[PDB]
């Protein structure tokens, strides 16, 4: 949910991919979540 969480984490590789890795559950997304929206 949307409530500001900062389990997500975003990293980038320097080609400019931003894709959001989450450190509490780990997740691989290259997808905005939707408390990232």
């Amino acid at each position: 949910g949307a409530t500001a969480v900062s389990e997500w984490t975003e990293y980038k590789t320097a080609d400019g991919k931003t894709y959001y890795y989450n450190n509490r559950t780990l997740y691989s997304t290259w997808e905005k979540p939707q408390e990232l929206k």
